[PDB]
């Protein structure tokens, strides 16, 4: 009945594995428009069009810091573009503009017969992710585009902590011992500011600012939560309602909060 449901019914084991059911291919965007560079990850034979997610790194950082999300999310039924910004020193608002620019190019590549993702994307269903200033940029993207279906920034930082206008379902990955974007002055005030959406706050125990980046030691849990959140809210897939809204009840988590997220 749900036209957006893709893939086998999920289990904890399949969501915690390094890769999901779908085989992933990838290509580099030939002529990136409105951002620095892009890598597109997409699944082969997902059984239908899938949503698109754009992921942005942080200040001084590049695709490598966030690249692990590409294959992980794509293997579960998403088209994912990881970008480099025009300059590694771009601010959150500029990161948001380039993040949305990347999503627009994915939409155009969906209508380009020469592109590997031709006809593979439901361009009405998109999501935003990112690290640090790119997580702040994801929150700005969500606030400026309620058309988006989900957001999952990690260790976000922005000049402001007020994102009360966000109606997009938003999962915040936080890192307990973050000394660059401290939780008490960034992630948690941002989480508490949002009262008009489904939201979740997941703090990684003992995590530094890079606790959700490529190579991190919690990829099973973080990857499960990222995919589950995107499945529940970009696909409206109630098979993932428990995975997306549950307290993991794990010693890997030092703080868990959620609101408007029923199981």
């Amino acid at each position: 009945t749900n036209p957006y449901a893709r893939g086998p019914n999920p289990t904890a084991a399949s969501l915690e594995a390094s890769a999901g059911p779908f085989t992933v291919r990838s290509f580099t965007v030939s002529r990136p428009s409105g951002y620095g560079a892009g890598t597109v990850y997409y699944p082969t034979n997902a059984g239908g069009t899938v949503g698109a997610i754009a992921i942005v790194p942080g200040y001084t950082a590049r695709q490598s810091s966030i690249k692990w999300w590409g294959p992980r999310l794509a293997s579960h039924g998403f088209v994912v573009i990881t970008i480099d910004t025009n300059s590694t020193l771009d601010q959150p608002s500029s990161r948001s503009s380039q993040q949305m620019a990347a999503l627009r190019q994915v939409a155009s590549l969906n209508g380009t017969s020469s592109s590997p993702i031709y006809g593979k994307v439901d361009t009405a269903r998109m999501g935003v992710m990112g690290w640090s200033m790119g997580g702040g940029g994801s929150l700005i993207s969500a606030a400026n585009n309620p058309s988006l279906k989900a957001a999952a920034p990690q260790a976000p930082w922005d000049s402001s902590t007020n994102f009360s206008s966000v109606t997009v379902p938003t999962l915040i990955f936080a890192c307990e011992n973050d000394s660059i974007a401290p939780v008490n002055s960034s992630a948690l005030p941002i989480y508490d500011s949002m009262s008009r959406n489904a939201k979740q706050f997941l703090e990684i125990n003992g995590g530094s600012h890079s606790c959700a980046n490529s190579g991190n030691s919690n990829q099973a849990l973080i990857g499960k939560k990222g995919v589950a959140w995107m499945k529940r809210f970009m696909d409206n897939d109630t098979r993932y309602s428990t995975f997306a809204c549950e307290n993991p009840n794990s010693t890997r988590v030092s703080d868990f909060r959620t609101a408007n997220c029923s199981l």
